[PDB]
Formats: structure tokens, sequence, C-alpha cells
């Protein structure tokens, strides 16, 4: 009792498809990189083992050809990105929102406290504040704006709402995560071979909770946040950094990411695991939980199943998002917990957690700092 | 009671102190232009009665020679201001969050809680990151960290720290608010007059809180915090506005803030004034309060007092702070929440609060945001 519940979930993407079979053609030809033969094979390589099938983009041809500076390496072009993703990302997070709202089913009044999660692009007021002006919100809505942050922070914001819904009577916090890439695309080059990952794996995408403690009869609840915990994993300094320059964002990747989360995944569990035993007096298996993990790329999810000797199946829900949508960064891990929610019926489970009662949702950032959630189903 | 309480405040400035009275002369000597004759004495004007003594600033003549971007105007500047921001943000949050972590008295491995708040460059791990690292804090300190906020983050950082406190048994949460403005410094331009506002007011500052419920017997609270609020004020769309550019951060200011604050205050206060009631059954009048008010600029601060009809001396810890340090942007409320303090031991009073038991925290920014907070007295 009283813990804060998931009681809706939306989602958005951009309406343009990218299949990845052919992303390479088109990503090399619209950055006039048609030379570069051998960086193409080797991006074709990398996207053919990617795990997605395609992605969802804002940014075109058309709006590429208009900021010929977006089409560049490393050409000054922060302004324009700017002015597509301060516009973009709150009408994703709105589309998102809507559908959240609507499942919800209650009045827009009773939104309480709203927090949004972002790493493209920054401005103020800021993206919060365009969302509570589009969905007309009570002005006196509180906020929590959470920019810069990486492909964590749909865990990060699950953790904030879990403190604001418990420790305040009658709270219902709005939750919303929107990316768009446009501050992070940009030419091929054979001196930045770590861009080719994010180039083959982030994708453009918006979703949105509503999260409360103590649901009404009228409220239909999802899952529910137990336990929250975030750390920084050891050795990993530098592992994965994002610095917003002229040029737009620039991720530099210099350790081996899936095997520092995998060498350290079972101790991250381990206070969790404890709570569920201090519930339930007995240690469940790894596999005898459910996943909503950020789907970072293949390798991750390739090695964490490996290491937890997870069965097949309980990454399904984290591989579907995976392929359909690319890694949208702080949006992702909750379009899993959507998918994980939209399987549950169609595949007549038991729980909304793939017939099982407790769950571990995880979110993977700079630090490297991994956010922990342990949820339980309805 | 339970109730959120400040337990520490720590505060820290770059060494380099710059008299108002002279700071025009140096404004127009180091950005060339000296020629801008009629501006200059605009510039003198706005600086004489900005109600500021000095300024303390990161940026000094050698560093502003070593870099003539940020000299101009809207020159291309904002990778060198990234590279400042991102290094002696956290630096300086480290220096206050040491001296209140000084007087809170206890091991650095009670802090479970780290939110950190900045107007001053983003990046990717956080600053947040960084100070953690840089204090040696547990790598499982929870943090969150809040980027290009503006001048309401001080409340807003507060804000936040309240639920993590309440909510989690034992949590020890440790704030910090951090300030440099390389990212907004420029040349002054007839084309920009409201550049010259803040060019006139912003000075660099950091400041760190100690936030826990339930205070043990070695603990010594100073303020307890009782109720929290933020409402976007009617009638106020886009009065401030910043752009993060490839210039750096812009601001534009197209309504008049002070009276739009002014106008609204009374409004504001009603819900933490029933508050009050609810608990005292009583009815202060405004000046029976103490005041911890963001100190954005003068006009401000005389427009409040003589709305609500205060003494004098209620504004004088508020006025004591943009005296000594200007405007500190997400900073600044908490130097005066120090200032509070300290004159009630210099000046014999009976709280912690000039004597009151209730006081009121202000903190204002893009929106236009009004970030409240009741507080009581020790």
């Amino acid at each position: 009792s009283g813990k804060a519940t998931v009681l809706a979930v939306g989602t958005a993407v951009p309406p343009k498809e990218f299949d990845q079979s052919t992303y390479p053609d088109f990503y090399f030809n619209v950055t006039n990189c048609n030379d570069k033969v051998e960086l193409k094979g080797k991006f074709q390589r990398i996207c053919d083992r990617s795990g997605i099938k395609k992605r969802h983009f804002y940014l075109d041809e058309e709006i590429l050809k208009a900021n010929p500076g977006m089409c560049t390496y490393m050409g000054a072009s922060l302004d324009v990105r700017q002015n597509i993703a301060v516009r973009e990302v709150p009408k994703l997070a709105k589309e998102a929102a809507l559908k959240a709202i609507k499942e919800w089913g209650q009045p827009k009044s009773k939104i309480t406290h709203l927090v949004f999660g972002t790493t493209s692009g920054v401005d103020m007021p800021g993206a919060d504040f365009q969302l509570l002006k589009l969905l007309g919100l009570r002005p006196n809505v509180k906020r929590i704006m959470l920019y810069q942050q990486g492909c964590s922070a749909g865990a990060t914001v699950t953790r904030v709402a879990k403190d604001l819904a418990e420790n305040n009577p009658g709270a219902r916090v709005l939750v919303a995560c929107s990316e768009v890439t446009a501050v992070t695309f940009r030419a091929p080059s054979e001196t930045h071979l770590d861009g080719l990952v994010g180039a083959a794996l982030f994708g453009d995408g918006a979703a949105a909770l509503i999260i409360g403690s103590n649901p009404t009869p009228v409220e239909k609840p999802l899952f529910e946040v137990h336990w929250s915990g975030q750390c920084v994993l050891p050795d990993s300094d530098g592992a994965i950094l994002g610095h917003l320059r002229e040029a737009g964002l620039v991720f530099h990747l210099l350790k081996d990411v899936p095997g520092i989360i995998s060498k350290n995944i079972e101790k991250l569990l381990a206070e969790p695991l404890d709570y569920v035993k201090s519930v339930d007096e007995a240690s469940p298996a790894y596999t005898d939980l459910f996943w909503v993990v950020h789907p970072g790329g293949p390798a991750i999810l390739d090695q964490v199943e490996a290491k937890l000797k997870l069965d097949k199946d309980r990454m399904q829900a984290t591989r579907d998002v995976l392929a359909q949508y690319g890694n949208m960064s702080s949006a992702c891990v909750l379009f899993v917990l959507d998918q994980m929610r939209k399987r549950s019926v169609e595949l007549n489970k038991d729980t909304t957690g793939d017939g099982l009662k407790w769950g571990v949702m995880l979110g993977f950032g700079p630090g490297l700092t991994v956010e922990t959630l342990l949820l339980k189903s309805i």
C-alpha cells in the first residue's frame, strides 16, 4: 500500500519511418559521404547487427538540405539544431501525454506535478513549461525539468515521480520524456568511429506516464514502483561522454559498456532482491522476474541475458521496442513498459509483467550510471 | 514533526572582486566598446542604481583576452564558455558543499541524495556527477541534476529536497547551486539594451545545504520547510526568455517583471498563509513574516516591499546579499538564507528568522514562474 503506481502510459513517434536495411544509403548520401566506401561498409555491418528494423525521425532530406551545417561532421550548427529541438520535443511529448491522460481517464486539472526528461535541446522557459501550456494544465502544477540527461532518464523521471507521488496526498504526476535526434545527427567520419554507433542506434520518440499513490477504484493500475536506486559503476570513468558544442551534441565511447554493465549487474540487483525477500520470504531467480530494460543496443541485452541466465522471452518486450523504434534515449524504457503491458493482454498473461510478480526496470547512462527500479505487476 | 529541515548552509564565490562603481570601465574596455560613450553612460547609470557594491567573477581580463569570441556581441563562443563552465561550476560547488558538510558535522558517507542546480553550462555526465566524484561521496548517492533552470532554481532544489527527505527515512540531502557567468558575458550593444541589465546584475557564486527530516541530537536545525508551491503568473508570457546559442546564453526581457510579481504576490501567498492559519489559528500580517527573497534586482524588492507594506528591515538580509555579491541566479536565495541566520546571531534575534516564527522563501524565473516556500524558524 502507498507505493507510487503507474496508472497510464502513452507513446508517440515522428511519422517518417527509416528502414534500417537501407539507412546507410540514405545517411552517406545526405551527408555527401558516398566516396567513403569502406566506412559505409562498416556502417552497413553495424546497422545489420543492430537489432533494429526501423527508426522514426523528424529530420528528413528536406530539412537537412535546408541546413547544410547539420550535414557536416563538426560544422557550426547548434542554432538550427536548437530551433528544431526546442520546438519539436514538447510537441512530441504532448502527443504521448494526451494518450496517457486519455488512458488515465481523469480531468487534466487533477494533475498536480509534471516531470519532463530530455537530452534534445535546452531552452528557458523549458520544455516542461511548454508542455504545461500546450496541454492547458493548471498554472500551479509543480514542475521538474530534467535536461541533458541521456539514456538513463526514463528511469530517473520514474524515480523522481515516485517520491512526489508518495509524499504528497492526492498527487498525480505527469511524467514525459521526449527525444529528437536533431541535436546529434552529423556526417560520418573515419576519425569518429564511435559516432557510427549512435548513428546506427538512436531514434526519435516520446513517452508519458501518469503516476500516483493510492489509486482510486476508477483508476486502473499497471505497475507499482517499490524500490529505486542509482549508482556509478566501478572502473567506468569516461565510458560515455556527451558534450554540447557549437556543432551540436557529440558522444565519445571509451570503454566496453556492455561488459561493464554485465560485470556488475548481479551486484546492482542485490538490494532490490533483498527487498523482495523481505516481503515474500524467498529469493527469486533472475529469470523469475520480468524485465523492463533500456534497449541501449543489442550487445547490452545479449550480455545481461547471458550473465543472468534469463529465459529468452524475458528480454522480448525490450527487443521488440529496439526492433521497431531503435534506441530513443530517455523515452525508450517507457516504451518497453508499455510493450510489457501490451504483450500481457495479447499473450493472455496473468499479470501485466509477463505473468510474473516482480520486475526490474533498468536505465543506463553516462557515469557510467545505472538506474534500477523494482516493479510489482498488477 | 518529520518536516524537511535545513541542517547546514555553506557558500562560496570566485576570489576576484569587481567593484560595481568601476565595472563599466572594465566592461567597456575589455570588449573594446569605449567608443560607445552614450551606451556606457547608460550602463553606468544602471550599475549605480543596482544596489550592488561588488560582484565576484571567475572571468577576468586574461581569460577574455585569450578568448576574444567572448568579447564580441554575438560571435561564436559557446565552446569556450562550455569549457569554462563545465569545469568551474562543480569546483565552486565543491567549496560551498565542504562548508555545509563541515557545519553539519556528520561523515560524507551519510549523504544519500544530491540535488544540483545551475544555469551555467551543460555536460554529460553532469555537474552532479562531477561533484559526487570531487567530494568522494558514495557511488550510490541518488542524484537529481537540474540544468538550465534560471533564477528560481535555488527555491526549486529546496522543493525537490523536501520530498526526498520526507519520503525516505534517514535521508540526508546535499543540495548545491552553482553559477558562473562565463556563459552569459558578452559585449554591450545598442541593439540589445536589455542585455545591459544582466551585465549589471549577474554575479558568480555557489551555495549548498544539507536537508533532512527527523534531526538527530547531534544535528542543529536552522529552518523547517513546511509548504512548497510553484506557479506561472498570469499575463506574463514571454517576460523572460533565455536561449542557448552558438554565441552562448542570451536573455530577452519583454515585460515588466517587478510589476508582474508585485501585482500577484498577495495571491501567491494566500495558500501558505492558509497553512499557517491551519496550524497557528492566527493570521500574521506580511510584515510579521521573515523574508528570504531572490535578489533579482532592486526594483523587485522595492515593489514587493511597498505592495506588502513591509517594515524596511524585512528585506535587509536580501539586500545585504545583493550588495555584496549581486544576483547569483540559482545560488542567490540560498546566500540570503545563510545571511538570515547570520544576522540572527549578530543582532541577537530570538529565532533564526529575524526573531519571527514564519517566513517566505521566493525564487523567480522564466515563465514567469514563482517558487514559494513557507519556512519556520528555529
